[PDB]
């Protein structure tokens, strides 16, 4: 296997605007097929990248900054990854659309799966409205990320490399003196399988392919043999002996991580998907499912000279391998101090979400289920509805709802709601057999409130097997057509995604 910790961690450059005034910031990003070396000992890898980069450029904006991004497709007309033609039914093979994950975004700028476009916008999906996306950023400072969201192609386009970080800075938070600038570093974690010739491997069929299956065939999960951070296999980062802020983004298709430091040191979590937690939380380890973000401080002050591995204990299709996927990256505390560490790790970060006293307009009960197709494949479904079925999740703008998510399946699903961030209420175990047999919900234990990590704002939430998860969301400020889905991309594409109409009656 590839030698761990021989390549320095890339830090994506921050994107520069094409045009910028005090009223408007205008960006252009072009999707390009390019080649990049992912490891010292590999031939360069063919990839799809925003501005030809993997990950894409980091975009930095201020809260309320009036931002526009013209996301353009200049990709080849044929994919290099295996397309399953059976999962969706002239129309180009390669379709793309950029979704700003966590963006408080008007619906036609949200990257609707059917708002896709081919090269130079030559063909467009039935929900396409505009070339230049509008991000008003009227929302909390937070770690967002952008990625492809095209109908039936998301797992492939993202795996190809179409991911990048987007950071909203709220000037009100500068007073907290969190590590900033060089000491504030995104970590986009993506697992990959890479061939000896350096080409990406993505399976064209399940491991034991029934002759019933089409070819290629979608698979229900993907687990990469190797872990990359910021587009390099098992990299090292030289750090100064002081506090750093890391924006930890899980940009992987399926894989969930459970992260810790191999010296037993702590993380300080300061933020979740929707922004700063009310209070900082000291943690030894944390779970990170696809699309989840952890805003953390790591204090290297007392660890000068040391090599510390960011370790992973979560398996993917099996137990972790100590030599491979148990490793993420390596910090080397050997960079001389550029100046005094004037950063802080404050306890008091933000207003509590519980300060809000909104009326519960509606309680939605939603089940995570599915069926089997003509080929014997699992088709994962939200409420046993297909994507194309008439919309059922129709919250009213400006109203608050409780969603009760029932998971009678064998695994966890990271459920993502577009537009909004929500509060986690509780989780409660139930009798799976009883529910499967009769549709009756019989709890086998008391409700458990969220851990401190989940006492802030979330947008992607782990709904564990055999539990009912309750969340509360205020739907707004925009009305329109959005989506909610499982963020396991292999699930999302077949067919664990539903329209969400935020209505203005
Ligand atoms: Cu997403
Ligand atoms: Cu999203
Ligand atoms: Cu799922
Ligand atoms: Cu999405
Ligand atoms: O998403």
């Amino acid at each position: 296997t590839l030698e761990k910790f021989v390549d320095a961690l890339p830090i994506p450059d921050t994107l520069k605007p094409v045009q910028q005034s005090k009223e408007k910031t205008y960006y252009e990003v072009t999707m390009e097929e390019c080649t990049h070396q992912l490891h010292r000992d590999l031939p360069p890898t063919r990839l799809w990248g925003y501005n030809g980069l993997f990950p894409g450029p980091t975009i930095e904006v201020k809260r309320n900054e009036n931002v526009y991004v013209k996301w353009m497709n200049n990709l080849p007309s044929t994919h290099f990854l295996p397309i399953d033609h059976t999962i969706h039914h002239e129309e180009p093979e390669v379709k793309t659309v950029v979704h700003l994950h966590g963006g408080v975004t008007p619906d036609d700028s949200d990257g609707y799966p059917e708002a896709w476009f081919s090269k130079d916008f030559e063909q467009t999906g039935p929900y396409f409205k505009r070339e230049v996306y509008h991000y008003p950023n009227q929302q909390r400072g937070a770690i967002l990320w952008y990625h492809d969201h095209a109908m039936a192609l998301t797992r492939l386009n993202v795996y190809a490399g179409l991911v990048g970080a987007y950071i909203i800075h709220d000037p009100k938070e500068k007073r907290l003196k969190l590590p900033s600038d060089e000491y504030d570093v995104p970590l986009l974690i993506t697992d990959r399988t890479i061939n000896e010739d350096g080409s990406l491997f993505y399976p064209s069929a399940p491991e034991n392919p029934s002759p019933s299956l089409p070819n290629p065939s979608i698979v229900p999960a993907f687990c990469g043999e190797t872990i990359l951070v910021n587009g390099k296999v098992w990299p090292y980062l030289e750090v100064e002996p002081r506090k750093y802020r890391f924006r930890v983004i899980n940009a992987s298709n399926t894989r969930t991580y459970n992260l810790s430091l191999d010296n037993g040191g702590d993380f300080i979590q300061i933020g979740s998907d929707g922004g700063l937690l009310p209070r900082s939380v000291k943690l030894n380890s944390f779970s990170l499912a696809p699309a989840e973000r952890y805003d953390i401080i790591i204090d290297f002050t007392a660890y000068e000279g040391e090599s510390i591995i960011l370790a992973n204990s979560a398996g993917c299709g099996g137990d972790v391998n100590p030599e491979t996927d148990a490793n993420i990256m390596q910090f080397r505390v050997t960079k001389p101090l550029a100046q005094k560490d004037e950063s802080r790790k404050p306890k008091y970060l933000a207003s509590y979400p519980s300060v809000q006293h909104e009326r519960i307009q509606n309680i939605r009960t939603l089940k995570l289920a599915g069926t089997q197709d003509e080929y014997g494949r699992p088709v994962l479904l939200l409420n046993n509805k297909r994507w194309h079925d008439p919309v059922t999740e129709t919250p009213k703008v400006g109203t608050t709802e409780i969603w009760s998510i029932i998971n009678p399946t064998r695994g966890t699903h990271p459920i993502h709601l577009h537009l909004v961030s929500f509060r986690v209420l509780d989780r409660r175990p139930f009798d799976i057999a009883r529910y499967q047999e009769s549709g009756e919900l019989s709890y086998t234990g008391p409700a458990v409130p969220p851990p401190p990590s989940e006492k802030g704002w979330k947008d992607t939430i782990q709904a564990h097997a055999g539990e009912v998860l309750r969340i509360a969301a205020t739907f707004g400020p925009y009305s329109g057509r959005y989506v909610w889905h499982c963020h396991i991309l292999e699930h999302e594409d077949y067919d664990m995604m539903r329209p969400m109409d935020i209505t203005d009656p």
